């Protein structure tokens, strides 16, 4: 069962041009998440998919295995899809370029519940949120079963605070696991309504009836999106490097 | 592959005590709902579930077949799985004994679904409605996938509308269709955080893995829950004559 770690970075971004080649304590923000890919045990290889060659070169330059998509693919799973014809692997892992804080023991999590369940085709982290966190449409809800099997995603709060007090939230964390098989067929997948409507891109696998399960962890770091979380990442990432005993 | 019509019909109700035995066009409410469940193809027996008996009485002074249940259920679904005891059936119909305008068609399309696929374990109905209609705590929506199966029922306006147009919403019409099996295992089912949340009981089913199939019809008439509807639906079902 051999499992590769993907990370898409894409230079072009609105509000963050050249994202991943942002400095953090002195490394470029792509760094670091390699670096941490790195120490996720059970993982045989760590690539960087980007379509700039800027990025391409940063990643070359620290000694970091990058391979080239096109720009044409409209999502970060169309990217996944074109490195799975080149990168053979069993199971297949998507980390986010632009999440720094990443903690590898929650990549192992998720990786030993693809290993522990064979028929599982997807899984993907989740952690509680308060009811006011949950009001956010920025942030992405998600309600599960006792198998903590997804049942929807959805940007509205789920499930709805009809009796307040018994609500519980889980914020859904963008990391996936994702089994050979399903990279194979998924271009053949049409795009789903609630898929449109949400702009979630993981509706697209739940239209087609493909099992997505969700682990629970603790408050994940907050990601690289805007300047006043980027200092706080900046300091939360310094104030990391000087704290063993 | 029997299939039988179960109306759960309590006397007791918050703002119209006596509620069944309500007069629409000159005949209790309870009586429209017999009526019309008996025109519905494929169906062996209509049972009428009650824990009063007057209801019981009505029912049989018309020509109907009533049963008595205990007054101690919450839900409309405990009383099914009570009667299920007592009637034996391949399939379940729970038909709300306060929509009196349920067109019998729509519960043929439900059961003629059980009978295509002899693995699905409950069906239910929806129909679509407007996203100002969606927005209503009170509506109950449902989203689902290109097997017409349920991803979630909820009362908050799902799909949430990031791209408008794109947004196409479906309200969930409370008529279900059980298996046998569903309901020998449902007293074992634990509360669900989202069931108790939302204050949906069809959540308990999917909370279990328990797989609920939706199919679309047209839009339905109103059921009566406070004398405002009764009045509309009243006016309703006579110039419907
Ligand atoms: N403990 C209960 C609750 C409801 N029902 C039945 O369920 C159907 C409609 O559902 P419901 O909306 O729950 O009826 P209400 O009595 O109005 O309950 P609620 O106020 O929560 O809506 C009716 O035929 C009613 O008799 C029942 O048999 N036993
Ligand atoms: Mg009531």
């Amino acid at each position: 069962s051999k499992a590769v770690i993907v990370i898409p970075a894409r230079y072009g971004s609105s509000r963050l041009p050249g994202k991943p080649l942002l400095d953090i304590v002195g490394k470029p923000m792509i760094q670091h998440v390699y670096e941490r890919a790195l120490q996720v045990a059970g993982v045989a290889e760590v690539w960087v998919a980007t379509d700039d060659p800027r990025v391409e070169q940063a990643v070359q330059a620290f000694g970091g295995k990058a391979i080239m998509t096109r720009n044409d693919h409209e999502s970060g799973t169309d990217r996944l899809v074109e490195v799975m014809h080149k990168v053979e692997a069993d199971i297949y892992i998507n980390l986010q370029g632009d999440e720094p804080m990443i903690r590898p023991r929650d990549v192992e999590t998720l990786l030993q519940g693809m290993r522990d369940d064979p028929a599982l085709p997807v899984a993907t982290l989740c952690h509680a949120i308060s009811a006011a966190e949950a009001a956010e449409p920025s942030t992405v809800k998600v309600v599960v079963n006792t198998r903590q099997d997804a049942l929807y995603f959805s940007r509205s709060p789920i499930p709805y605070p009809r009796n307040a007090e018994k609500a519980r939230y889980l914020k859904h964390v963008g990391i996936y696991a994702y089994r050979r098989d399903v990279l194979q067929n998924y271009s053949q997948l049409p795009e789903s309504m609630p898929e449109q409507a949400e702009s979630l891109e993981q509706l697209r696998l739940m239209n087609a009836g493909i099992n997505i399960r969700t682990f629970e962890v603790a408050a994940t770091g907050p990601g690289v999106d805007t300047p006043a979380c980027l200092e706080k990442v900046r300091a939360l990432m310094a104030q990391e490097l000087a704290e063993n005993a």
